């Protein structure tokens, strides 16, 4: 209203109404998010975030606290991967492009991780795409600062161990959403589309096998772990993900092993023979 010449829906977010706005000031257009209720610990925490910026991570321009509303203003990316997945249906995303994606998504989740940074809910609407073949990801952050939110807050993406209850995050949780992610790039359909917490944690088991004291230790003391959950054999990769190459195989299996701890990191990801022959494409963007 006031700072902005023009102000147009463009989704519903996590915390609240997402905006394709100009700024009144400078012309240029903005993604302007309204956060939802402004609690003073929210904003000095996400204010620093305004510090984070990387090639592969959507720039937080501004934080606007005023009339007792909160918006955070980021950088205008004109697609999301969820809507690309959705064109690119019929043909797939190209192995050439869905390698440089994920590589730029490894690089911006390192770059944050190293700064202390998670994300927690990484999934293909918060995975912003450009006509020059980058990709970038936006929110990080903005979940340890804001706490339990306020449409359905889709579980495809959450790692076992917060679905088992764990109130603790490590880096581990967003290596495992972005193997979701690859997951669904190469094989056009989401890895494990649950529609309640049980039912996602049951996708993974019947996928990944029922885990145990062996493969995570310290599993069955999670708080809502349950003895009387079924006990599903594991699948091989070469079933859920083809034609995906043993080496995508065998990194996608690091990015998603039960214990977080053992889940490879962004980092070492960035190393996986994998990306050997990495490039980066121009992708087919119908905006
Ligand atoms: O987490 C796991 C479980 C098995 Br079995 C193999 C690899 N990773």
């Amino acid at each position: 209203m006031e700072n902005f010449q023009k102000v147009e829906k463009i989704g519903e977010g996590t915390y609240g109404v997402v905006y394709k706005a100009r700024n009144k000031l400078t012309g240029e257009v903005v993604a302007l998010k309204k956060i939802r209720l402004v609690p003073s610990t929210a904003i000095r925490e996400i204010s620093l975030l305004k510090e984070l910026n990387h090639p592969n991570i959507v720039k937080l321009l501004d934080v606007i606290h005023t009339e007792n509303k909160l918006y955070l203003v980021f950088e205008f990316l004109h697609q999301d991967l969820k809507k690309f997945m959705d064109a690119s249906a019929l043909t797939g995303i190209p192995l050439p492009l869905i390698k440089s994606y994920l590589f730029q998504l490894l690089q911006g989740l390192a770059f944050c991780h190293s700064h202390r940074v998670l994300h927690r809910d990484l999934k293909p609407q918060n995975l912003l795409i450009n006509t020059e073949g980058a990709i970038k990801l936006a929110d990080f952050g903005l979940a340890r600062a804001f706490g339990v939110p306020v449409e359905v807050v889709t579980l495809w993406y959450r790692a076992p161990e917060i679905l088992l209850g764990c109130k603790y995050y490590s880096t581990a949780v967003d290596i495992w959403s972005l193997g979701c992610i690859f997951a669904e790039m190469v094989t056009r359909r989401a890895l494990f589309p649950g529609d309640s917490e049980i039912d996602q944690l049951f996708r993974i088991f019947r996928t990944l096998g029922t885990p145990d004291e062996v493969v995570w230790p310290g599993v069955t003391s999670m708080p809502d772990y349950k003895p009387s959950f079924p006990k599903w054999a594991r699948q091989d990769f070469s079933k859920v993900v083809p034609p995906l190459d043993e080496d995508g195989r065998s990194l996608l299996s690091q990015m998603l092993h039960y214990d977080p701890n053992k889940r490879i990191s962004a980092k070492a990801a960035l190393a996986h023979p994998f990306f050997q022959d990495v490039t980066k494409p121009v992708p087919h963007l119908r905006l």
